[PDB]
């Protein structure tokens, strides 16, 4: 297993635009359009995004271009981030593919707000981290996602994905 495969399997695969949990238009593999309520913009956000005249359908080599480039620039924001850098360096390699899978899903600004649970993964006391990261508006709206990258800072191992 690795993030890819992780993140594969928490996002799902859509080759149309489709509303995401928070009603955002997205497409691909958790690839966010806008998020702007108008199909339009998001068709436009699209089209331009591919380097093409898409008509909302792209395909699978597509998404799989986009998903490379947003795994990309989520170390890269990591890696730039004050915050986060220094949690990053501190763990195991697993443990760092639970923060790269947030870092995805909310935005580096997101994570780093999570103040108290970084600390904690520094110090690396895994129960109480995991118990601070299921007190957030997070974990109850998308529950067992979260639940599922919880155990995997809780254990360092990828058992929540097998
Ligand atoms: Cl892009
Ligand atoms: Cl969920």
């Amino acid at each position: 297993m690795n993030i890819f495969e992780m993140l594969r399997i928490d996002e799902g695969l859509r080759l149309k635009i489709y509303k995401d949990t928070e009603g955002y238009y997205t497409i691909g593999i958790g690839h966010l359009l806008t998020k702007s309520p108008s199909l339009n913009a998001a068709k436009s956000e699209l089209d331009k995004a591919i380097g093409r005249n898409t008509n909302g359908v792209i395909t699978k080599d597509e998404a799989e271009k986009l998903f490379n480039q947003d795994v990309d620039a989520a170390v890269r924001g990591i890696l730039r981030n004050a915050k986060l850098k220094p949690v990053y360096d501190s763990l195991d390699a697993v443990r760092r593919a639970a923060l790269m899978n947030m870092v995805f899903q909310m935005g580096e600004t997101g994570v780093a707000g999570f103040t108290n649970s970084l600390r904690m993964l520094q110090q690396k006391r895994w129960d109480e981290a995991a118990v601070n990261l299921a007190k957030s508006r997070w974990y109850n709206q998308t529950p067992n996602r979260a639940k599922r990258v919880i155990t995997t800072f809780r254990t360092g191992t990828w058992d929540a994905y097998k």
